[PDB]
């Protein structure tokens, strides 16, 4: 998209890596309480972050499809397993003509690290499929599909118990249940665990109660941890809170749309969305309702009724949020100036170059990470992996016992009560509010999924925020979370021996 | 037993389905959002409902044992799986010479259909073993069943991810216990859930409080949930409640005894109990502990000294609730016009044919469908499938904890009332009402089990009554089990895109 | 085909089973070299057989596919394994809407009887797919073989080591071809063996010269052992030799076409050629290839230009050598008084009842039976099997050595002539014959496969003709066979301690 600023993907993270590893590389020593005290300290502590940068296992494949025409078609597929700290590994699927073996390192490392930063059991990988989705017929699409999870199969690159697919680009719902039902029907028939192989399933399916909106959910609560710290918003020259903001969205599918329908919620303006083929502006405010329905009945946001096509970069609109929520690499040393937003909410994977980070640093632009911000995608994945692994549906088996004990508790404190202020007190009634009452029986799937995803996305934003203060970073929070990310992954590879070797 | 109505068993379960097919299938051809609106809509949802029907897999077996005699004989068995949409399958092992291809395969499939009802995640599953148990020695008993183990987990029909037996007709703990020592001691001895490959075991080797009587305990709740429902005890002409109803029961069993003592001590009268040599009769009512301490001592239920030797078929006794819970089919088009009771409450596995479901119909006589009302039995095998899958015993490790927590609970209220009402009130003691500090720990093994089952029957009550209310079905409460059922496994098997081809 | 004699299929065998078993029975007992000489001898040769006849495992399967016009349709399939005394399992795929459990079953049976007659080291087998395949495109065809390929790999139905399916009724090279292909691209794809689960296949794809006409080539070899044993042409009072005589063959398939083309090499003479739609007469004689040629051009017998249309049955056309080559219980109580024919060569599996079995021996009719005659086929399916477990060509290591070897060892003879007659003498050149010099290299795949066959064909029916010459059986055929077979088996399980009991 920018041929004066467009580094090669897996190095660009590196980077980013690098340069966390920079700000760390005084406190792992210091840690570190072997007696070498010798700095072979520090050349172990960097000869463990070179062993954290590569990925252990790259697969790629090869094989044919015949297609609806009776052609035959040789279709490209790859999977990256960058980490094995911690197993399973975890990372979607991506069906795009851009896939290629680095962009599918790239972005398995980024599932390590941003696993590590919302502290979520996994290692990270990542899959792509080169084709255009959009040039094959549903029939053709789940051939391929099927066919590709029995690749990935026969070599162990899919399993509950090694690596986890998951939605990305061009994928959602209907893919993960292709692979599910192949892996449970071949390989999986005597695994008691082989519907946890995939998330991001169909709710019929072990799906869980919001996965397709829960990276866009997560992205209003890194957002809202943010915009409410008055420190921050300081240094921005700006109010905190929502009801007053406007925002930008590059990308209308499953990130962008819920992350516009939740900011809408909070009482944010959204100004402009841009599309593959356009871009879509009202400085009165687009409803998310009304432009998924018109995108539905036409395939399509230009021409929506109520807003005007906008020529010129959706990354350039004026407004205070901006959220590229599209493919990587959007934001280059060349646009950077232009941006006008004071906040960058990344809810794609790697849309900010690290020239481009450079210049928003200068100018005291506040980038909200990749790492951090679209992790409730995984967050619940890794939810639905457990609700598979426990074979219930939360609550089942509890909401009777603790409906009924509630009220008996209730009932202490009231007889309690009488039992004191006996007669001429009279009846002293405790009920739950209408809250409590909503509370009664104990959380459901929907409940846990909800707070749980709040719990870690404002954890995690605290421990971002202190690592920052700590080392004088001001607004880079990139390097923040990679020092964070960093920090964790070296302790289980020093503690671990390393390897088998 | 009736040359006049005597339908292939498996066939007769789908007449049944087809009922309730015919009824929902608008529902499902209009819920389907699709882009092909034709009657090729009509045409998807009628194939789905095709492949639903028959058992997937059947296996057949033929083993020799050498008998206490020295003789060798031939083993005949079966054991069919049914539906796969829900893993691992689920279903009873019967020990009779009546077992067939065809009844196991009808009970298969009700499995698949009643585990639909109740919501528990499994696919219906069945076994058969061609003997009559009194005809051999326990040794003899034993040596069947652990071949038959082998023989059933050398070919993948059984295991704690694809099949899960439980006991049914001339089965029970021991032989379950039996089943579950040659599975762990071969093929499962590197598996960690190799104990969840049978349920109904004894509580020394991964039993749950509660499986032997469960079954029963579930007919009294299924019962209870429509007796109290005025709207249908109308139609009835009767009184709501227990206190004043008679009722007799068919088969002495597992099922039959414990639906007579649960029925029993909520003031249900039993006037009759049936059984496979004679029945016994007295209008004053028989009271379940004595007539099993003399079947105990006895082996029979004749001469019991406190009640007549009834003459005549056990299902005309005069009764408000006949509880067939022996064998199937015994309600026909012959005996159906005589029946003289108002509710019939299937604790067996189709005990009522078709024609006599008509017959029931026109004389405005509630039937309680096998579908929900014996499915007691397999939510509590559920529930210690999971016990085994969890390795611990529910509330062992926070028993102290939640303990602890209640009472500075209780304290904070105590705290706070006295901090307002100083010691111009004096102290204030919260302290738990003797039915809270039963629960001041949390819940036990047993209170999940019964709880958790009250609760499963109830929701699956008014899932029932809604759609029979829905669609006009009156007391055809079979119909309605049977919608529920086909429109759950419906929508797996819709956006699982059927199967692998 | 008959109303009046269609005796159960499987019941049918066992009848021929306990026929055999009866005279046997004294000579199992004598044998049998235990000290409690008393009967329990008796008992346990009569426990053993009735071990011997039931199948041991039978999968019934139904699994859905989608049609080319997009409906979905539910196939019905069977695989019997009858026994595990040797493994693996051997035997065909039949694809035909006469099959059933029964007849399944029946045929697995005569798979264990036949390989123990031809001292074929497997246990009995055999799988049926409910279709008419005409009804089906190739695409479809291929779907359902992949696919039965599959559930029958689940359950342990198919395998290099447990059960090696082959061809039947409207099967052949291609089927084969598509069960291997699945069978190694998913559960074989480590097995160093994947290829050796099934027989039958293409050369190209692990088969084997000659795997195709191998049963016809048996069958020829079977009538040629006894049709120049000039005491059985005797009884029937006809000439020694094959030069002088007419034959009929019922069915133009695999077996028909093949035993027409080798029968009509060494000088018989075919007058009719029956088949499913029609037969076709010429008593001055059919050519098989102008035939074949005929069949594949129009997709039929009927109109063949040098034949006349014949009605009437195909069975009961005067000839010496009836081939009943199609379907099974074609000979029965009513037709077989009409046959014409002095030998019924069974090419088919059970192509005659017991009763009509009867008639043949008071007629003096010679019944060559199917156990011997047909296993050709199984015969050379073993020699496939062995070329696939052992990886090379038959004589690709030893070609060249073997041929330098052969030229030294005359030049041995040349040289110690010429020494002791000197000069005397001159050159004597010992050289190959031109039949020796087509072996001077050893045997090739071709060779094996020629030789082997008529080896096992001649040693087998030196031992049937031994066994009805010992036993005063006549022209009873089949009682020697079985007679064989049942002692063979016998001694198996006799010293094996029957099962793990
Ligand atoms: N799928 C998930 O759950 C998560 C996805 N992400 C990342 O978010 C990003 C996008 O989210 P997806 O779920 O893939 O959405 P999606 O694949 O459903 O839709 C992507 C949208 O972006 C549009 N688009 C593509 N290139 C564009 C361009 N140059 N300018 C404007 N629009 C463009 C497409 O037309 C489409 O509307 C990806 O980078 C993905 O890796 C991050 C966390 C979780
Ligand atoms: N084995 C499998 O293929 C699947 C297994 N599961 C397991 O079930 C556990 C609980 O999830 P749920 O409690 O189902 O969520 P849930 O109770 O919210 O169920 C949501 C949907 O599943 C339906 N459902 C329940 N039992 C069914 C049955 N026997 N047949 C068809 N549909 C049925 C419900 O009626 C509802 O429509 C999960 O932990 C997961 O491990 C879930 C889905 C598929
Ligand atoms: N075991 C379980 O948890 C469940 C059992 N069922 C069904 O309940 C029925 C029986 O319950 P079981 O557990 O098998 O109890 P059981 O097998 O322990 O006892 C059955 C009793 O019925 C008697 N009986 C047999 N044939 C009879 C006939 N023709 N008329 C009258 N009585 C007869 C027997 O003598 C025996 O006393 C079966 O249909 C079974 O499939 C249904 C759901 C759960
Ligand atoms: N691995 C196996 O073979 C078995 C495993 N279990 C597992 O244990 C889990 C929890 O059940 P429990 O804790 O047994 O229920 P529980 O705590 O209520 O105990 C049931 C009975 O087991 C006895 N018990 C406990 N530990 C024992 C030991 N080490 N040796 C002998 N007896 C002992 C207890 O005294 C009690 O009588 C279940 O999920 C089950 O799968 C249970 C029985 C056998
Ligand atoms: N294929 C093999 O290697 C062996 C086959 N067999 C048996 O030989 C018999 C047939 O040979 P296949 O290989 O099946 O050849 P095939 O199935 O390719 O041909 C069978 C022929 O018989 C004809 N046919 C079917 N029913 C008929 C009827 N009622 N009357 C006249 N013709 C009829 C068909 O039109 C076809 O021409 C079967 O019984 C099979 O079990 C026995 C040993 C080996
Ligand atoms: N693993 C597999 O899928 C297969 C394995 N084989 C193994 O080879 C053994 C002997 O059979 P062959 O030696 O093939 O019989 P063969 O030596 O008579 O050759 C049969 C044909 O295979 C062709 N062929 C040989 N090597 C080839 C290659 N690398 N790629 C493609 N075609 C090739 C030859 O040109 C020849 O036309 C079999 O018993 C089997 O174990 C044979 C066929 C398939
Ligand atoms: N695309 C889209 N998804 C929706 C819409 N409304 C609800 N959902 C999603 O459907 C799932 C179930 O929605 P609800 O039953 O309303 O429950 P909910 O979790 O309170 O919904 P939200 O708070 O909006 O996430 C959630 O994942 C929702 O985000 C909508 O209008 N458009
Ligand atoms: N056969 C038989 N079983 C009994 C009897 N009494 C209790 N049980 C069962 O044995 C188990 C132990 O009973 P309890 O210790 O009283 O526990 P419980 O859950 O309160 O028992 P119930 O309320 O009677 O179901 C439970 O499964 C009972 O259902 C009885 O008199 N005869
Ligand atoms: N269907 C059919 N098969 C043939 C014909 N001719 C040969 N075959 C078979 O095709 C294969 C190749 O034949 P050949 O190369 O001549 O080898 P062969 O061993 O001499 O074959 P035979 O003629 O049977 O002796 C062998 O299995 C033959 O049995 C034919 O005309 N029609
Ligand atoms: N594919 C998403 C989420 C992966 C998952 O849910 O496992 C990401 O880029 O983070
Ligand atoms: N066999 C019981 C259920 C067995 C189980 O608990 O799984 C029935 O017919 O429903
Ligand atoms: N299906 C053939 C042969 C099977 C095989 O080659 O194994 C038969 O009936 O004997």
């Amino acid at each position: 998209a920018d041929r004066e600023d467009d580094p090669n993907f897996f190095k660009m993270v590196e980077g980013f890596f690098d340069r966390g590893a920079s700000i760390v590389e005084d406190k792992l020593v210091e840690d570190l309480k072997t007696r070498e005290t010798e700095e072979q300290k520090r050349n172990r502590v960097r000869g463990i972050l070179r062993i954290i940068k590569p990925c252990n296992h790259v697969l790629s494949l090869s094989f044919p499809i015949r297609r609806d025409d009776g052609s035959w078609e040789v279709i490209e597929g790859y999977r990256a397993q960058h980490s094995q700290h911690r197993t399973p590994c975890k990372g979607g699927i991506r069906y795009s003509t851009d896939v290629s073996v680095d962009e599918v390192k790239a972005l398995a490392s980024l599932m390590t690290y941003k696993c590590a930063v919302v502290d979520v059991p996994f290692g990270g990988a990542k899959a792509g499929v080169k084709i255009n989705p959009k040039n094959y017929t549903d029939n053709e699409l789940e051939k391929i599909t099927r066919r590709f999870t029995m690749e990935l199969a026969k070599k162990g690159f899919i399993g509950p118990g090694v690596d986890v697919p998951a939605p990305d680009m061009s994928t959602g719902e209907r893919e993960m249940s292709w692979i599910a039902d192949t892996y449970a029907s071949t390989i999986g028939h005597y695994d008691i665990n082989a519907h946890a192989c995939v998330t991001g399933k169909p709710i019929s399916q072990g799906g869980i109660h919001g996965r397709i909106s829960a990276t866009g959910r997560g992205v209003f609560h890194g957002i809202e941890n943010f915009i409410n710290e008055a420190s921050y918003m300081s240094i921005l020259g700006m109010t905190p809170g929502f009801g007053d903001k406007t925002f930008a969205v590059q990308g209308f599918g499953n990130v962008g749309l819920h992350s516009m329908r939740y900011l809408h919620r909070f009482g944010a303006k959204c100004v402009a969305v841009g599309e593959s083929d356009g871009s879509i502006w009202n400085p009165d405010g687009i409803d998310p309702k009304e432009l998924e329905d018109f995108k539905l009945q036409h395939g399509t946001i230009l021409g929506f009724p109520k807003a005007k096509i906008y020529e010129g970069s959706i990354l350039e609109v004026d407004c205070d949020i901006l959220i590229p929520a599209a493919s990587e690499k959007q934001l280059t040393k060349s646009n950077a100036p232009r941006v006008k937003a004071k906040i960058i909410a990344e809810g794609a994977n790697g849309p900010t170059t690290p020239e481009a980070d450079k210049i928003f640093l200068e100018r005291n632009i506040m980038v909200i990470p990749d790492l951090y911000l679209n992790a409730g995608g995984v967050t619940v994945s890794y939810f639905e992996w457990l609700k598979n692994l426990n074979h219930v549906s939360y609550g089942r088996l509890t909401f009777k016992y603790e409906r009924d004990s509630n009220y008996h508790l209730l009932m202490s404190v009231q007889e309690s009560l009488e039992r004191k202020f006996g007669k001429h007190g009279g009846t002293i009634p405790i009920v739950p509010t209408a809250e409590f009452q909503d509370r009664i029986s104990g959380a459901s799937e929907k409940d846990i999924v909800h707070s749980g995803l709040a719990y870690t996305m404002e954890r995690s934003a605290r421990q971002i925020m202190r690592t920052a203060m700590k080392y004088n970073l001001g607004l880079d929070l990139r390097t923040a979370a990679y020092v964070n990310a960093i920090e964790k992954v070296f302790r289980v590879y020093n503690e671990a021996g390393v390897t088998f070797t």
